């Protein structure tokens, strides 16, 4: 298997060099991270999966890119990878500073390898239990080299392993009609809501799907907007060098940008943040719904932006740039409530 994949992948490749891996791997009617595991003795080196170990370690790599993407979005932010925190049971992950800002959701996360592909491009990437892309870490030339063949040597696994066992993905927990929640208890709970974190918990304990909630909310809390005001609203902050949060993230891993963006384009349905730190790819016809969205806080009502696919998960989310115990700020405010609801 792994020797055929890995030149099936390679026929593909020469009749189509524009296909990734993500793509030549659905064309082979694999998973990436089987596509990847394909590598190891050519030119990846498969890892430990020893989070507390490897994470830390990234930081000795210097100013990297980190990539986290879903299937319509892909956020890429360039800097060190610190600081880095894994909590006691080693299931949660944090890095925290200006430029890598990361939510490492840990559990899911299933594979790791080293790639060092010679073009020579290295990188270390993540995959998750389906053997689906969870985070992927580039070095780029102001990266300190001379910490890859270390750190490589230190977490090689045992077994090269070029097979990956992968699991079935556990079963969707019954999705609940709209009339079969209790809309005004879910509205009470959302009111009565003190941190940001305990929406998680409201879905949960109300069984709602996240854009079924939206939907039930009310227009004073969720209201619908006209999927082509995301674009805009990208373009508004850059005019007005308003600093607002982007979060992209997946199933495993949650990536954050900070700050202002400058440079926007249009390319085909792809809409682009491109600035010398972070660029975002956004493939807009995969956005089937959009959310203007209001959550009271012990910091006061926070304003955001949600995207979603039609398959109702998030795709990207934006906020005002704030700190924590900070309201956010009457810019962001206003620039997010400035588009008109459907």
């Amino acid at each position: 298997s792994p020797a055929e994949l890995y030149r099936a992948w390679q026929d593909l490749r020469a009749e189509r060099p524009q296909l990734r891996a993500r793509d030549a791997a659905a064309l082979l009617q694999v998973s990436e991270g089987e596509l990847v595991a394909s590598r190891v003795g050519i030119d990846a080196v498969r890892l430990r999966p020893d989070w507390a170990a490897l994470l830390p370690a990234l930081g000795e790599l210097g100013p990297i890119m980190a990539l986290t993407r879903n299937e319509h979005c892909v956020h890429e932010r360039k800097g060190p990878y610190r600081e880095v925190t894994v909590s006691a049971n080693g299931q949660m992950g944090l890095v925290v500073s200006p430029d890598i800002d990361l939510r490492l959701f840990l559990g899911g996360w299933n594979a790791v390898f080293a790639i060092a592909e010679e073009t020579t491009q290295r990188s270390i990437q993540v995959f998750d239990q389906q053997g689906v892309a969870v985070h992927k870490v580039f070095l780029a030339e102001a990266s300190d080299v001379r910490a890859w063949e270390p750190l490589v040597e230190r977490l090689r696994a045992a077994e090269q392993d070029a097979v990956l066992a992968l699991h079935e993905p556990r079963a969707p927990a019954a999705a609940l009609v709209d009339a079969q929640i209790d809309a005004a208890a879910l509205r009470e709970g959302w009111a009565a809501l003190k941190d940001t974190h305990h929406f998680h918990a409201l879905l949960k304990k109300h069984g709602a799907q996240r854009t079924q909630a939206l939907r039930l909310a009310g227009g004073e809390w969720a209201e619908r907007l006209d999927n082509g005001d995301l674009a805009k609203l990208f373009e508004a902050a850059a005019e007005s060098g308003l600093p607002i949060m982007v979060f992209v993230g997946n199933a495993h891993c949650i990536q954050i940008h900070t700050g202002p963006v400058c440079n926007l384009k249009w390319l085909d349905d792809w809409f682009n943040v491109l600035d010398p730190e972070f660029n975002l790819h956004l493939k807009t016809t995969g956005i089937a719904e959009l959310w203007r969205v209001r959550k009271p806080s012990t910091d006061g009502i926070v304003t955001s932006w949600e995207a979603f696919d039609p398959d109702g998960e998030l795709i990207v989310q934006l906020f005002g740039a704030r700190k924590p115990g900070e309201p956010e700020r009457d810019d962001w405010r206003e620039l997010a409530e400035s588009f008109k609801a459907l």
